[PDB]
């Protein structure tokens, strides 16, 4: 009931006491792991309010204050009369920071604390999403000099008037499907492209085109609209030794920008939610440039290096991911756009795991995805135990809304 | 129940029924995943149920389930069992049981191999002289020249727990780690300890880089003893590169036979706590772990020298170049002399075959991601974007706490 992490590289042992303030469920049992899945009322609402206001009134070091019983008493009496309830500015940002500090998932929350939020709760259009959402993009571009943020349209009522922002990233380059039998552009994105595309865009069938943003305020259906090209800041990919590299025509943009996902505070919940960061370079290097289903490009980079690609042995393919790799921070870092390495990532991780544990008993951490999917053994997290459970306030998936919407 | 495990890169759907068999414990709950910890006398009241249930396992497997042959051997053993108290298992028993812990191993990447495994019964063993002998025999038989071949040899079971055979040495075959005045480690920083426990012992320590570790042998619960594996018997690599002439001067060598002999193979409720197994190395086994952690040989920063990479920032990736590197001469070397060695891709392909295939005969394979990705390029293996479950069936392999915690010395 009290548990110990090892860290087997350095024998750092941390004692885990946050875990019992779990409150969802795993996926797992006694019996079955399912660490590796990707995707495992008036009644509910008032104690995951009261949780929630717990943990808020702790945080500012009025536990049992008169201030902490008048909001109780406050929340509870627009509950049993609105059936749902507004957080105060302080709690929002409160809730917002503390999802991003509960992420088992995230390798880069050392920086958890510095989140831009920006309070779009009286947002009331689709047009009005729009605008904030440049405003956000431009926020955290910065010029290159990237910031966190997020934004935070209004929660969902009856369920019935939702907002949603249908892109699951900000900014995503399309995918079309090709008589031809192979895929144009992000593998990823065909359908989604495909609901633009019946949506009304007229798609550039580039290899590299800015999806529009899809987005629907109120429960309406969702518009399209065209983030400013000027807001999107993209990097051109070459290699600081190989002077073909820039021959392969890769770009990528700077502003990694999930959208597609759920904060729920203190039982609330908020359906568009768009939040950013700055890429850790493999997600571009190892996982949009070299996974099969992505933009596949191995095969195409180790020809130009001359790599024996008889036998796998040669370890072609590893040689080839480094090279990319090394070409991704070469181009980030020489425009000056904000990116970090798997190293230093990781290595910024374990500190703030072990602040976490001192400052808090413990750290939600999620093994398989903290660990960076390429030279795993030789960044620290590899050799460190983690344990992994569920707090609130927190993201969560949610399913396509094309799935869900009625029309 | 039906539970199903997605591949994200090809979208093949598994279903997994086998789950449903299963008896021991994950150490995860409901409201926490254990997934990434390292480490997670019996009575007749256990053992029989447990012995059923291995025998109809094992007669269900030949297809006589329900025979008299079946109800006979039930009979036999709940005989046994009540008036010894444990019980033998028939030769062709023990066979199947190991197979099938090796079968049932979910951090195993190899378990393609599962059903091509020479079984040595060393039940008949009584000293430690006649386990030299048995290891001696197996070192020798496994490592066949370089073309190596599956093996396990199985000393007689636990009985009261005080008569334990054991094999001290975590692998039969491992360096000498020595610890430095200065601080600094000579040899495999990893096998410290146990050189210290040899040299206590009475091993005259070489003290080189790379000093075969000798055996320490406990029979029947005695006092471990010493004794040297005849150096013709153990096979070695020097490491070279293909392309960099300087990369023999490291003076790196590795041994050809990787052979786990620390661990417990349950069969039955029968407790085999000899049981030393060996088969071949996957590259990244040595080139990633064995050299390039920080706590083994830790050699990166003097590959990465020699290459010449921008070593000032970690964003050149200069530690990624010169794993691979490495990584390629592991793999070049052992594939000129002929010692049979597997790729990380090639092993992770065969992997996901095996895995498929046993998700159709068998209803599923279980499987701990956390050991199965290799720890080099994850992400470029089919088993990274393979979702998978843990959990564990009998017979099985079992950690067991190192025998200097607990052995009652007799001096
Ligand atoms: C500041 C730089 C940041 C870095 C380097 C970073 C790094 C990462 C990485 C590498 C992942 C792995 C998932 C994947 O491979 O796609 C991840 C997951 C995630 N991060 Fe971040 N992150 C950053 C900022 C943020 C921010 C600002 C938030 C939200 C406020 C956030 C919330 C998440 C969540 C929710 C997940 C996982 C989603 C899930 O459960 O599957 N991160 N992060
Ligand atoms: C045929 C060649 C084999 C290869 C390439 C292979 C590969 C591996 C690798 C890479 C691991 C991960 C452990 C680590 O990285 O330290 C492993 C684990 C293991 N393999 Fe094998 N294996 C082979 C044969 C065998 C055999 C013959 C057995 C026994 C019959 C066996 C039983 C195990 C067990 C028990 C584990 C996991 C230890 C644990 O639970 O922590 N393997 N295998
Ligand atoms: C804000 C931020 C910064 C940064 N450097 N990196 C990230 C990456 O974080 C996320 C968060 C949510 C989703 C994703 C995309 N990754 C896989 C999600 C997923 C789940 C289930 C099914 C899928 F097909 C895909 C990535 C986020
Ligand atoms: C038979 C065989 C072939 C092959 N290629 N590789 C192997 C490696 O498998 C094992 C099996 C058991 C133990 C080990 C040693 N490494 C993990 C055990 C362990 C536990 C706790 C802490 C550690 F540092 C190490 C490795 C075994
Ligand atoms: C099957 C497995 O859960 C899946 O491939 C995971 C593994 N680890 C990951 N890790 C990160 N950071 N991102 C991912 O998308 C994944 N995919
Ligand atoms: C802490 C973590 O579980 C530990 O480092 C594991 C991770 N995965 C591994 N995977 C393999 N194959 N071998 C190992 O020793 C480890 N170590
Ligand atoms: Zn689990």
């Amino acid at each position: 009931r009290f548990l110990k992490v090892k860290n087997w590289e350095t024998d750092v042992v941390l004692t885990d006491t946050l875990h019992l303030k779990s409150t969802l469920e795993t996926g797992c049992t006694e019996h079955i792991c399912m660490g590796s899945i990707m995707l495992p009322t008036k009644d509910q609402l008032f104690p995951l309010a009261k949780e929630f206001l717990d943990q808020y009134y702790s945080s500012i070091k009025r536990f049992g204050s008169k201030a902490h019983m008048d909001r109780l008493e406050e929340v509870n009496k627009e509950i049993e009369s609105t059936s749902t309830y507004q957080l105060k500015d302080t709690e929002l940002i409160y809730g917002a920071k503390h999802a991003w500090r509960n992420a088992s998932r995230c390798v880069g929350r050392i920086q958890w604390s510095k989140l831009q939020v920006f309070d779009a709760r009286d947002c009331t259009t689709a047009h009005g999403m729009f605008n904030y959402i440049c405003n956000h993009v431009k926020y955290a571009t910065n010029k290159g000099n990237l910031r966190s943020a997020i934004t935070i349209f209004p929660q969902r009522t009856d369920g019935k008037h939702d907002f949603r922002v249908w892109n699951s990233q900000l900014i995503r380059y399309a995918g079309y499907k090709q008589p031809d039998g192979s895929t144009l552009g992000d593998p990823a994105n065909v359908q989604f492209t495909e609901i633009c595309i019946q949506q009304g865009w007229k798609a550039p069938r580039g290899r590299f085109d800015v999806l529009p943003l899809l987005l629907q305020a109120n429960g309406n259906d969702p518009e399209l609209f065209q983030i400013p090209p000027e807001l999107v800041l993209e990097v051109p990919i070459r290699h600081p030794k190989f002077d073909w590299f820039k021959d392969l025509g890769l770009k990528w943009y700077g502003l990694p920008a999930v959208s597609n996902m759920l904060l729920e505070i203190g039982g609330l919940e908020f359906s568009a939610c768009p939040f950013s960061g700055w890429y850790m370079g493999t997600e571009i290097g190892v996982r949009d440039y070299c996974d099969n289903s992505r933009y596949n490009i191995l095969e195409e980079v180790a020809k130009k290096m001359d790599l024996d690609m008889r036998k796998t042995s040669s370890l072609w393919k590893d040689q080839a991911l480094v090279e990319i790799n090394i070409a991704v921070l070469y181009s980030f870092q020489s425009d000056k756009v904000t990116i970090v390495d798997h190293h230093s990532a990781t290595e910024s991780f374990i500190k703030h795991m072990e602040n976490e544990y001192r400052c808090r008993g413990g750290c939600p951490a999620d093994w398989v995805w903290i660990v960076p999917p390429m030279s795993g053994s030789i960044t620290p997290v590899f050799h460190q135990e983690m344990l992994n459970y569920r707090l609130t306030p927190s993201f969560e998936y949610q399913p396509d809304p094309w799935n869900t919407h009625v029309w």
